[PDB]
Parts: structure tokens; C-alpha cells; sequence
């Protein structure tokens, strides 16, 4: 992934989002309702100090659970770090702040998952074209997209 | 689906194939290794009388099973019928016989699953472009593609 957002203003990504579409390098990362990177964005919350908190939904042990994760800032405005047992990165690819945002999460070995976020529960063909433009430069093997009904449900049921 | 293969010669599709890629209208039809339309082609066998037999693999009750289904001919050369509890159709979209073949299976209510077949275990970008050309005219919400290692395994493990 060598497409980041030039001139990103992190504070302007704040608020409500919908995961309209998702893609990953490996089928198993997104294949089931409880696959490990089948995570749905609810809200992005930039911090005063410049870190990026994600509020997420995920299907975990037979139900739709909530969870807050903090991605810490780097010297590069469009790149954040979630460092657990591995060093993983969050990259903001492109946004216009008021309609869409593209991001990826990636490991450091090679393995990758990206999403098209939108501000409202509708299919934005334009935002989806920019997503597919970004993805043709990456080795994705599975792609999912959601309908407006699903987008208004918990865990996109 | 309003893309069929003009001038199809059914007998020439005979022999070995690989399911390089699959797409469907509904996420649940392809989402798990045991999803109901996650079926892998092994061989197409046209009959003397002009019907089309598929030899398939599918993951069923924790293992990789074999199964033979017969799709019966119609007055339209590129359209065959699998009629169980519902009337379902097999449509041949496009082929050159010696490298690729695109087909869909569809119900009569609206619900749809299509595949890109290739003759050899390799990623054929050209064949994949024709597949994605066909799919942009259809309401697909999930897409899978397989690597050469996976294509040489039973049930694409």
C-alpha cells in the first residue's frame, strides 16, 4: 500500500461513518459473519493529541459486540500504529471528509484489509470507483459490499 | 442476466476446468467454505443428446465431497435448466473454448451466482476483465478469486 492521503487533517474525519465495502488479501479474513477482520465502523474520534480512536461493531461468540481501539499517530499524518503482539498499521488512503474515506489495515511480514467508509446509508458509486482504483494496486482475493437496509442494522445483519 | 454466448457449440466446452473466480448477489451464498453456492467445477461433460453434465466438488458436513448434476438443454443453446423444487437456469455468458468460460446460475423470483472458469491453474487477467465486465451489469455483493496453489487442491483449501 503506497497510496496515502496528501495533506490529511485528522480532526475533520471525526463523527459518523458506515462501512459500505470491504476487501482483503486472504478469503478467510472476511469470509464469515465472525471472520477476524469483519469489523464495522460506527465512529471515528480523533484525540486532542492527534491519535485516532475507532468505535467498532463485530460479531463475537454468537452476538453483535461493541469495542473501542486507539490507533496512535506517527510522524506521517496518514499513518497510525496498532501495536499488539505484531506491529500493524492503519493508513488513510483518501477522503473528502464530507462523504467518503478509504483506509487499510496491514501487518509487517503481506496481509491486508481495506474499507470504503461513507457518511450516509447509501451506495455511492463514485466512492466505490475510487475504492476499486486503490484495490487494483493490491493483491485482494475477497470483496464484500452492503445494501442500505443492512447498513442501518447492527453488525449489518 | 442478458449476456449469453452467440453461436455456442456445446460439445467444445468438454473437459477440464478450474473455478478461478466466483461472485453472487447475496453475501451468504458464498461467504463460508460450506456456503451453498461455493461449488468448484472439475469437468464439464456435454451429452450426445445435448445436455450439460457438471462434475463438482463442495465442502459438505466437514469434508470435500464429489457430486454430478445434469443441466438439461432448452431451445436456446446457451441456456440450460436445473429444475428441482424451483426452476433454476444455467446460462453460458461467453467462452473461447481453449482458455476461459463464464456462466451464471439464477433462480426465477433475483438471486444469482456466476463463475470465471479457466482450462489451466493460473490467474488469467484477460479472462478476469471479461468476468468483471459481465458483472457490472448485475447486482453482485460478494466476489472471491483463487491463487494457483489453491486451484490445485481439493475444494481449493
Amino acid at each position: 500500500v503506497t497510496q496515502t492521503m496528501k495533506g490529511l487533517d485528522i480532526q475533520k474525519v471525526a463523527g459518523t461513518w458506515y462501512s459500505l465495502a470491504m476487501a482483503a488479501s486472504d478469503i478467510s479474513l472476511l469470509d464469515a459473519q465472525s471472520a477476524p477482520l469483519r469489523v464495522y465502523v460506527e465512529e471515528l474520534k480523533p484525540t486532542p493529541e492527534g491519535d485516532l480512536e475507532f468505535l467498532l461493531q463485530k460479531w463475537e461468540n454468537g452476538e453483535c459486540a461493541q469495542k473501542k481501539i486507539i490507533a496512535e499517530k506517527t510522524k506521517i499524518p496518514a499513518v497510525f500504529k496498532i501495536d499488539a503482539l505484531n506491529e500493524n498499521k492503519v493508513l488513510v488512503l483518501d477522503t473528502d471528509y464530507k462523504k467518503y474515506l478509504l483506509f487499510c489495515m496491514e501487518n509487517s511480514a503481506q496481509s491486508l484489509a481495506c474499507q470504503c467508509l461513507v457518511r450516509t446509508p447509501e451506495v455511492d458509486d463514485e466512492a466505490l470507483e475510487k475504492f476499486d482504483k486503490a484495490l487494483k494496486a493490491l493483491p485482494m482475493h475477497i470483496r464484500l459490499s452492503f445494501n442500505p437496509t443492512q447498513l442501518e442494522e447492527q453488525c449489518h445483519i
